[PDB]
């Protein structure tokens, strides 16, 4: 029926509805350390985002996204392996039932407890649905996170996860700054790769950070109370909402750093 991480429409199924899910530049993949290449020529990140305006934040049945104004240049992303600008849209996590998984890419095949995904869209293409439809149009930017201390400027979201327990559920979420979410080093890997659930177009590049930010035991269990259904439905807990590792095919990993 319609795709989820359930055992009858989980990742294993979307190729029935979604055939570009055999592509041959799907994400995520394993990031193997030794392999990448070191690129000298690939510029420092550049992140602007003391201009964020954080709107909402919605229980979409897969995930929950905090939603920011990206009808101008708030917050953009540049650099790196970008040419232009990419406007922040939204932000999600992926994570699991437990601990030692949770995270979509891998390094040197270790799982993370979760993930943040950051996407951004190229202001070439005027809008968002014009931007999934080109080779260069999604920056995503992919932190780890692992169990340790608490992450203060994580906290906000946690709080406010109670009241949008179920699918289709949303909340008032203003003044959420995004700084708060990044680890001190922006060294990066990079690769062309696709959105990690349907329609899995290969509209993105990725650029997952080396550095994972640390959160706590509590803080990622208030993200497994959440619910994969909507409202005076069963009850099936928002666990393990991650795409497993795709091939590599013909591409190459790079590396900002030695
Ligand atoms: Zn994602």
């Amino acid at each position: 029926h319609h795709w989820g991480y359930g055992k009858h429409n989980g990742p294993e199924h979307w190729h029935k509805d979604f055939p570009i899910a055999k592509g041959e530049r799907q994400s995520p993949v394993d990031i193997d350390t030794h392999t990448a290449k070191y690129d000298p020529s690939l510029k420092p990140l550049s992140v602007s985002y003391d201009q964020a305006t954080s709107l909402r934040i919605l229980n979409n049945g897969h995930a929950f996204n905090v939603e920011f104004d990206d009808s101008q240049d708030k917050a953009v992303l540049k650099g790196g392996p970008l040419d232009g600008t990419y406007r922040l849209i939204q932000f999600h996590f992926h994570w699991g039932s437990l601990d030692g998984q949770g995270s979509e890419h891998t390094v040197d095949k270790k799982k993370y407890a979760a993930e943040l995904h950051l996407v951004h869209w190229n202001t070439k293409y005027g809008d968002f649905g014009k931007a999934v439809q080109q080779p260069d149009g999604l920056a995503v930017l992919g932190i780890f996170l692992k169990v340790g201390s608490a992450k203060p400027g994580l906290q906000k979201v946690v709080d406010v996860l109670d009241s949008i327990k179920t699918k289709g559920k949303s909340a008032d979420f203003t003044n959420f700054d995004p700084r708060g979410l990044l680890p001190e080093s922006l060294d990066y890997w990079t690769y062309p790769g696709s959105l990690a659930t349907p329609p899995l177009l290969e509209c993105v590049t990725w650029i997952v950070l080396k550095e994972p930010i640390s959160v706590s035991s509590e803080q990622v269990l208030k993200f497994r109370k959440l619910n994969f259904n909507g409202e005076g439905e069963p009850e099936e807990l928002m666990v393990d909402n991650w795409r497993p590792a795709q091939p590599l095919k013909n591409r190459q990993i790079k590396a900002s750093f030695k």
